[PDB]
């Protein structure tokens, strides 16, 4: 009864949010998912596979992983699925000694890590957004969100490299991979210690399925699914992410929408005088004084806009054309 | 190094009659898959939904049916597996009886949790154990893989203990009996229920618990935030809309268990009382070895344990061909 107490107070409390009529608070797309391709993935559906424990990771939904990747280096064992990136995440810190991130950074990192009661630490960037100097070592899992949340900013490449030669285990959140180029997946050829995580939630607009995937090497994707729960993904959310692997040329035209859509309000935001990261997510951050932060929050809640706030200033997640309009003729006339 | 203290993950390929996994015996009415598709908003899918949604929780209530319990008492997991799997970071120590569910040595070594074995009465009765605060106790009740039932008296000593109980009743639509009315004297307990085996939703992952105030907190802190997908909050919603389909084919279900189980005795082999959706037939391992590579000569799988096999109740046909082969064997 009493130690339960402990457990809670140790965590953070559980809350849901309230949505206001335009939120651009969650890097959610802002596109539903296609209707037809619900309407597809009803008609591939087998009523009798639904009484059936049904191979988490689907073996078909490797192969399109894979496909997906295009690479000439990986097999299905080197990839695993997730209740979405979010379990990835999770069991990752039930697998190693100890946790370590960098604020501004995905702020879950925190939370799940309290909520298992892992050891973790959290070392600062430096005020240009660069990884800080840290002793870590094999033993620890080092998260890096690249494109950065919140701020969105790429890492350089010899960063996440120095912190990959300290032998510790990188673990690379390209939540946001889709709406930027790059990939680290290819440093899977050399290094054996990370793991790319991704997700469907943010360019195939199926956060509310919860399908996340990592690609690692056999060595880590083995352990992981020692540690992961065996039926983690359902069969219907399985079956979303493959019909949406089957038509991505759909999810390449709304990510161009969104770029082009995150690009313009970068620089309308420039136009205006606001201070803005190098984003390369689907949302824009804005370095704000937390006083005329705080004014600017205010503003937006009397017109029904629902921002991210954070102690640097406001995330800005990129949404439908109108709403993006919105976010700009509020922020020019305030 | 990334050890796993040895405990691999891998599903052979399924017999062509597969009856080793206590899945239901019947696909999801074709009408409620269209009924959910129906209710399925597509702007929906693109945002974090509220796992334990709203509508959820009060016809999950509904469903339990008792005078007490509020919103407040009921939680969601992505199966009752996740409820098991975070119970067990919510506790200093895990216990449990073998025989018992496997999954939860699997998720304790997982999971990094200390655990206790302690094994079973040769009555198949809770053992005696040093047992209190810090720890949690999971029982299923009806137990896997017996399925025999545990006495009320059994579950309320190790209450009075003051550990924390994990009543696991994944079974209990083929049983008829839940002790979620002793949220009424005892605040360290959790009765855990799941949609996959009297729903015919085991693909879909979801299971609840009933608990406490205090404990649904604590455990929604512990938890994934959006650990139930939406669609499958609403496969489940839609099954409880239509309880009463799930009632007729879980009674066959039972019909066909009280049968097997009269005819196996009949016959000789010496069974559990189970009240699961399958029955548990005790055998001289290599026997039982005999058997499972006769059924894997004619394509059928059952679950192979310790002490004998757990067989699942399918359709009419796979259970006559049971018997009929336990016969002419
Ligand atoms: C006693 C018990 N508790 C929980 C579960 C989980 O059901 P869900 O996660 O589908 O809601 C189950 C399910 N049992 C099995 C078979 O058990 P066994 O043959 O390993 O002893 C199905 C299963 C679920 N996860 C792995 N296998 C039971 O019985
Ligand atoms: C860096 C990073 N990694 C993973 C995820 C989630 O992947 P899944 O949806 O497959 O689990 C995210 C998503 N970010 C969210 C917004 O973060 P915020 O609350 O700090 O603004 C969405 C989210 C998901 N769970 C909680 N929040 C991510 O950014």
């Amino acid at each position: 009864m009493n130690p339960l107490d402990l457990i809670a107070k140790r965590a953070y409390p559980y809350e849901t949010e309230k949505r206001d009529k335009t939120y651009l608070a969650l890097n959610e797309n802002p596109f539903p998912f296609p209707e037809d391709l619900v309407d597809e993935v009803f008609r591939r559906l087998n009523s009798d596979a639904l009484r059936i424990y049904y191979d988490s990771p689907d073996e078909e939904l490797i192969e399109k992983i894979l496909s997906y990747l295009d690479t000439d280096f990986l097999s299905k064992n080197n990839v695993s699925v997730g209740n979405g990136a979010d379990e990835i995440i999770y069991v990752m810190m039930l697998m190693f000694d100890r946790s370590v991130f960098f604020p501004p950074t995905y702020s879950c990192y925190r939370i799940f890590a309290k909520a298992v009661g892992a050891k973790f630490l959290e070392v600062p960037l430096t005020k240009d957004l660069r990884i800080p100097e840290v002793n870590v070592g094999e033993g620890d899992v080092v998260f890096i969100p690249n494109p950065n949340n919140p701020t969105g900013h790429v890492f350089e490449r010899e960063e996440i490299e120095r912190i990959l030669k300290t032998g510790a285990f990188v673990a690379l959140d390209e939540a946001y991979y889709e709406f930027h180029g790059e990939s680290y997946v290819d440093f899977l050829k050399k290094y054996e210690n990370l793991a790319v995580i991704r997700t469907f939630s943010k360019a195939f607009s199926l956060a509310a399925q919860r399908v996340g995937y990592v690609v690692a090497s056999e060595k880590f994707i083995d352990a992981y699914n020692r540690v992961r729960l065996p039926f983690n993904v359902s069969y219907v959310s399985q079956m979303f992410a493959k019909v949406a692997l089957d038509h991505r040329e759909i999810f390449e035209e709304r990510t161009k929408f969104i770029v082009e859509e995150r690009e313009r309000m970068k620089s309308a935001l420039r136009e205006m005088g606001y201070r803005i990261t190098d984003s390369r997510g689907n949302f824009v951050f804005v370095f704000m004084e937390k006083e005329e932060k705080e004014r600017l929050l205010e503003h937006l809640r009397t017109k029904n806009v629902a921002v991210r706030s954070f102690r640097e200033g406001v995330r800005i997640t990129i949404g439908k054309r109108e709403e993006n309009d919105m976010i700009l003729r509020e922020l020019e006339v305030f």
